[PDB]
């Protein structure tokens, strides 16, 4: 049997703010696994590093082949595991991913096969976050006008995407992001702008291009209902994060009043996190992030449990190539996949250059990696220039 | 990629009615996988053979590595899969187990490792169904008197077992098995015999040997409650199948009125079958049979879902060596294992000689197989003399 | 008292109707049918009927209640339920009612509580495969073809049709798209365009049932149902599978069309959660799949408390048709009878002794003792048969 | 108006693993506030440091008087706040407390007056975690025998304590802590030891000393019920953390089956975390830790909301003197207080020397600090030798 000998927690140096963090798990047989901690944006990345560092201390000396036992150890033997949480879970996730990488390298087998094989040959993708533009030379667009939203959609369509996602509310008319109060009942003008932008897209792309309406949970229950009712007639594919998950009854209230399938999951963690949303019937599409919401071991369980309640799965992807890789593996294997999320930045050099292999979509579709393990690793150059903590 | 080229459905010849049925899936690469259809007792083994035969027709030519996709095809593309059922499920299960056998043989790895590794080093066992005796020369005991029940428990203890299970109700005083009407409110004498037998066991073995009370769903709600209340004081480990699963509210009513943890699951199939019992909180211990209740792919998902509602798992085992092997692998990998079921016949030559390898418990503990795949196969001699349908 | 002496389990000479023939020492034989003639599982139904027959040899066939309870309670696997298990149970059960009627010289409907109606209204079922003669093969693709097939059925006197307009793609492939989850508009727009073409052709006074075969899931069932609401849909059949009854309730909550299901829902126990959750308006048990005469009568009775009406699911041979007609004659809560095209045609009807055909969209019930239907001697001669004694 | 100018995140050096972490918030007016991040034990203190660091970045420049607006910013403008979590919450908490310390210093008023004044003159205390002994020279103990547990209780009573808490289950007979599997149905001997130790205590102290049974969530639903039913007759004051909070229905199941009032809260965070336990009626006593479960702003709100459902409050305290101080203030102001938690280590030199002031219980009772703010600060000497990150 192999033994974990050290773990590196890598604060990935990049040219893009943006803080991808990688877990590299090392064995006495010289097989190393790579995982990603999914807190690259928002406020928390330093906490993910210290969390990954703290959890690493407790797995040194263990057999990395025992992912189920290691997952449950991190849940049950850490004290704070049993109260749950996003920082806790994201660090767990990176470690878990790295254990599956090792597992696949040990056997010479790509992740998807270890998750039950090839349930589909190609992965349908959508162009994500169109409020920030699409196409080359759109690298920091802050779109304000309906016509600009329509044009970004059309550019994505011309690139072979038959689905887009967009938050049309959170940018004000002056290009300020998320600086208005969108909680409670809102004056018509605040949401009419969002409506006109969305209706411009639909008018431009026609009925056979799917549109996902993303709210980022910047709205609350009331404003999420008010906006969702407005966009109902636009044929919305699903309605993402209308409200935060802290009281699951609020999501149910949105679902009761808005006739569009709801999606959430990037901020819902583990099977326990999803449970109340499966039981209350509020979600149609679930969006766990493999790098945030529990790792490969737990997200597979999530997807399997959600199938009982007829949910389909769009993995949330907002990190480095490692995050993309593991998402493609999961989406390839599961029966209840719907669509993959592609950010514009994920195609770009400062992202792709961090890692050894470059998997890119063609005509709106990905194919799964075929190398042993997750099929993705940081380059040596990135590791050399990235501040690193090493636990042994 | 490999291809399924033929499937043999094997009506296993044995010296023991008893009708073990084996599914042997063969590939163009010469790797064959073995699985078991768990209908060896009760009424329906011939139907399981014809079911396996019919399902085999739709998997010929498929890549056997895609067990997720194949499982979902058997659910969704058969018509009858989507109505569920025990015969349908048991055939699916035998095919599914054979697919994991292939997977393990392809990679050179034992099953427990592909299910997430070795979560425990030994597997605790109970001596099951003591009403039929225990010890050598007890080969068709039909025990009637409390003292006989005590003695059989004591024999089991002397062999290193620190837990037993027994149905003390279904034998009448004359040695007739399941021939009284045990439905509705019952005269005290009918259940007093059961209680007296159970109390004799507890007195004989003391407090530190566990007793499971098995009812085989021969009782209904009213009599299960009447009996469960009587035996509460005897320190019952769990109370098994007090009522059939067809209306899950009935199990809940028993749970509310009886202060012993309930167990069930050998006649409850798939994630969908467990769902109402998880949601209504009636079961403390779940008992899926891997060979009846959906195979490896599905019973792993059952066990994972059950952990959210704090259920522990005793795999139901009542078939040949193949059934025991797959149970051991599942029980080694899962976090939420409690105990393994050992029947007396499973130790005996007419059972063990059907298969190539001989895994036997020692001082009430099993260890898991280590050979590639499930680590168990029929012998060539058994396959030679066993009536076989071949699908190609 | 008579005694069962033997049972023949008959593989009637993909399409695999299976017949149970129960034989007595008094020379009365009863016929029933195991309702797995399509899908995957007919060989299992044979083995199941074989195994179940072993437990009824030597029994008085007049005791159908005790025999049904024995198959539930004394088989082990009965108490976990299931479609193969229930279908074999059904075929045996039907044969026992046949014996009972033959013994007394009375037709089944009378033994089920009499003639509650004189005629049985029928719909032309599964129009995506065409209607009329020479439409044996048909795999219809275009909206106008769907309307034409509907119009043909109307001209034969049918005032109601059923059609699945979604399961055939534009190229005539059957059930080869993924219809799970939220769907691109075009995938369902084709089904809508087909359905709206039928409505426009037949007018408001011809009923249309939308059949989904549970090929959709909750999300896509809701998306399609909402699309077709405006078309005046009679009911909306099997939008989702029955495995989690809460899913059916979710479709019912979001789609303003009465829901129907039952061909894959078995026994009083299987119907219970759908009665308690309010999801179904119309129930569709198959007498040959979902428990037999004894049990399907109880299903119909229980459903009446919850104001459900009943369309028996019929997709088998003439024996299946016969027993449906008897049940639908006696029950108070009948709505409509299902007629498939193939059921009218020689290869189906020739298997059996008597030919009950509808006229002007109406059936009448058989009047002979028992179920009033039997395999011909010639069919039994050439059909592979297991005999249990 | 004042401005936050810098924040020090202090890894408190100490002669006790044990990792107190202090947030010191510094203003343009030279008023500094002290808070504590409640993650001093278990796995995750490094995460709490990085989380406090990341959160501090967002409040530099803000008016520290606006604790409501700062709290909601940390909730709403961080992304991850809206998914919740223990590390996230604990860092928010340290910051929040330091804001109230500033507020009280600015006005010249102790915290309790700012929380609604003095609702009681003394604060009743229990001697906590008796499995580790009580008295001087016990720093030390890993108690195994019933008689030892009885003696520790007697020593506590002699010091003026009329209440104790103890986990009698998690030490085995050999003095190993939390090393047995306590999930699922359990053989009698595992719990009989715990029962005997607890009955020994009750016999020793008589009826008028309160005993709290602490379980640490090392049990699950089934074993929590098994043990609670055994100790029912011993007159247990409340039953603490019988099961983890991840599925609130599990707490409800213990409540239904065990006739002892339940307590939990050290791993339940914010109003939103308590909500389902209030709605389902499972908890009788709530135990939020001010340093983990949201800070003073949020924990006040928790106690107020809980009062509608007739819950009483025992603040969870297991950190440094700053933790104690803030707990005393909250418990003084709120109407629905029951009892205070005192660990042995909290009286000891390595703990108390970390901070400027020494508040000690007398005869089982504490009194509240009276200085401006929380009335507690690290010493200059501690701050000099403590590894410190400064954000500005
Ligand atoms: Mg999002
Ligand atoms: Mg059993
Ligand atoms: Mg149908
Ligand atoms: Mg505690």
């Amino acid at each position: 049997l192999m033994k974990i000998t050290s773990v590196d927690i890598i604060d990935v140096a990049n040219d893009f703010k943006w803080r991808p963090v990688v877990v590299k798990i090392n064995t006495d047989e010289g097989i190393s696994g790579f995982g990603e901690v999914g807190l690259a944006y928002g406020v928390g990345a330093s906490a993910g590093i210290g969390m990954a560092k703290d959890l690493s201390a407790i797995i040194i000396g263990m057999d990395p082949m025992n992912n189920e036992a290691i997952w449950e150890k991190m849940l049950k033997k850490t004290f704070w595991g049993q109260g749950g949480g996003g920082i806790f879970s994201a660090a767990m996730s990176g470690i878990d991913i790295a254990l599956w990488d090792i597992k696949g390298k040990a056997w010479g087998v790509p992740l998807y096969k270890m998750l039950g094989g090839k349930s589909r040959e190609k992965i349908r993708t959508y162009a994500s976050q169109l409020q920030f533009g699409w196409g080359d030379g759109s690298d920091k667009d802050m779109l304000t006008e309906p016509e600009q939203y329509a044009q970004a959609a059309l550019t994505a369509v011309s690139e072979g995407y038959d689905a887009i996602k967009v938050d049309t509310v959170a940018m004000d008319r002056h290009g300020n992001w998320n600086q208005q109060n969108l909680n409670g009942p809102l004056t018509d003008k605040i949401l009419r702008l969002g409506y006109d932008r969305m209706a411009a897209i639909r008018d431009a792309v026609g009925p056979d291009v799917d549109i996902i309406a993303e709210m980022h949970a910047f709205t609350d229950t009331t404003s999420a209902i008010q906006f969702g009712r407005m966009i109902e007639e636009l044929g919305i594919f699903y309605y993402e994060e209308p409200v935060m998950p802290l009281n699951p009854a609020q999501m149910k209230q949105v679902a009761d009043k808005v006739n569009i399938p709801l999606a959430a999951g990037e901020r819902i963690y583990w099977r326990w996190g999803y449970r109340p949303f499966l039981e209350n019937g509020s979600l149609s599409v679930i969006q766990p992030d493999i790098c945030t919401c529990g790792g490969i071991t737990e997200v597979k369980k999530i997807c399997d449990m959600a199938h009982v309640y007829d949910k389909t799965v769009q993995i949330h992807v907002c990190g480095g190539p490692i995050s993309t890789a593991v998402a493609l593996h999961m989406e390839t294997a599961i029966p209840n996949f719907v669509i993959h999320e592609l950010h514009r930045y994920a195609l770009l050099e400062p992202n792709t250059q961090t890692c050894k292999y470059n998997y890119l979509p063609k005509n709106g579709m990905y194919e799964v990696p075929e190398l042993p393990g997750i099929g993705q690793e940081l380059t040596e150059e990135t590791m050399k220039k990235s501040p690193t903590i090493t636990v042994k």
